[PDB]
Order: C-alpha cells, then sequence, then structure tokens
C-alpha cells in the first residue's frame, strides 16, 4: 500500500540570498526532506504570524512573508525545523527618493 515517515527533516534546497526592493514584500521558501512544522527567525528573535509577517508551510514546503520591506530588514534569516538549521542574507534596495507631480501640461 503506502509507506510511513523515515529520517528527520533536512533542507534540500535551503534558503538563498533573497534580494528585493524596499516597500515590496519579500518572500522566501525552502524545501523539506519531510513534512513538519518549521520556524523562521530574523536576527535575535523568532518570527511570528500575525504582525506584518506570514509563516506557513504546505506539506514539505516552507514560505515566509515579510510585509513592509526595509533597509533594516535586510540582514540574515534563519530557518529551524528540528535539528537542522539554514540561513541566508536578505538585501533591500531603498526606493529612490522621488516626488509626485500633478501634471506636465494643462488643457
Amino acid at each position: 500500500g503506502s509507506s510511513g515517515s523515515s529520517g528527520p527533516s533536512k533542507f534540500i534546497e535551503g534558503l538563498r540570498n533573497e534580494e528585493a526592493t524596499e516597500g515590496d514584500t519579500a518572500t522566501l521558501w525552502c524545501e523539506l526532506s519531510k513534512a513538519a512544522p518549521v520556524e523562521w527567525r530574523k536576527g535575535h528573535e523568532t518570527l511570528r504570524d500575525g504582525d506584518r509577517h506570514s509563516l506557513r508551510q504546505d506539506g514539505s514546503r516552507c514560505e515566509l512573508q515579510i510585509r513592509g520591506l526595509a533597509v533594516v530588514d535586510a540582514g540574515e534569516y534563519s530557518c529551524v525545523c528540528g535539528q537542522e538549521r539554514t540561513s541566508a542574507t536578505l538585501t533591500v534596495r531603498a526606493l529612490p527618493a522621488r516626488f509626485i507631480e500633478s501634471g506636465p501640461s494643462s488643457g
């Protein structure tokens, strides 16, 4: 018929340097050798779902979301599931200080 679950949870693809643009919403993902609840961390704190953050994983796929990208956010995100742990640097290009204009010409 079917099989069970053998071996712990090990990152297959692992997290890679995610470079996005300020303002946008960075989205990182990583494959898992097995289906299990993982955890995301940003520096000296454990990310959580509810505050400008979305932590969810489908079967054996993790996907972290960080609404409100900033220059400070860009650093190093770590993912912990059980015994193994991965890390990756995130870059955030600060939007070019621009201005808004009503209109070039009139008519």
